[PDB]
């Protein structure tokens, strides 16, 4: 099993869509990429709202996970996703090892080369650090409240050639 | 990754304890081992309340999972766990393959040979069949309500010699 850690806006919508990818085993939302320990919803400093994804690499690749990531959030808006404004809502990939770093960089290069997205990619690429799991009320929120708030959705136009 | 499927009483308490075992990646509660399709909380016929456990076999063994199972529920009471009475609350191991069947049988034999449990083991051993995931409100219930109802707890006396 493998771990991916991503940020791309309100974490409810991230989990709602990413949990559906075949080969994803577990998802949990939380605060990561920032300063303060013991982060919480109303007190997480410079952390992004993010998601930790445990997946089966035999069933799904890291690359395919990143492709869904770039399909479901606008990676071109700095410190904002849709209606949600602030550093909490920024786009970031938190790589767990060198292979993930390389694939993240290659994938961003492919995204930009396509010209399909609305401007330069502003997604951060950083090593993963502490992941502060969000409060239980945030986990699986859109399972318990299927009509709840989300600004994430898969754009059919935000897809890459599948050369492999 | 590997899958284990167990039943041993109210599924809230099962998930609360089993989710804490290091090497367990995901848990989900549901209805399994019985008759009716599309099972729900108030309409699941002869199904047991059960739990599906996805684990990393490099970190935790199936045997160790069964050992926790036999530690946290009384496997000697037919169609009952603590205050919860009925076939919904019965003890069962739903094996996913022949290796799990063999380990389940060996583990039950070890349990009985020890004489530490309060009577013969009545746990069913059956091949896994459809697992009807429970409603979102049941998932992670004792995370959202940490003081909520449970009759599960680890008995320090319900442990086996660790010969390996
Ligand atoms: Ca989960
Ligand atoms: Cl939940």
């Amino acid at each position: 099993t493998k771990r991916a850690v991503l940020a791309g806006g309100c974490f409810w919508g991230m989990q709602d869509l990413i949990r559906k990818l075949p080969g994803v085993i577990e998802t949990r939302v939380g605060y990561t990429g920032g300063d303060v320990p013991n982060a919480t919803y109303r007190n997480h400093g410079t952390h992004a709202e993010g998601i930790e994804i445990i997946f089966d690499p035999e069933r799904i690749s890291y690359r395919r996970i990143l492709e869904l990531f770039f399909q479901i959030h606008d990676p071109t808006t700095k410190d904002r996703q849709g209606n949600d404004i602030g550093t909490s809502y920024r786009s970031a990939i938190y790589y767990v090892d060198d292979e993930q770093k390389r694939i993240a960089q290659e994938t961003i290069a492919d995204v930009e080369a396509s010209g399909l997205w609305p401007g330069k990619v502003v997604t951060e690429v950083e090593p993963v650090r502490d992941f502060w799991e969000a409060e239980p009320e945030h986990q699986n929120y859109l399972e318990r409240y299927p009509n709840g708030y989300t600004c994430h959705f898969p754009r059919p136009n935000w897809v890459l050639p599948r050369r492999s």
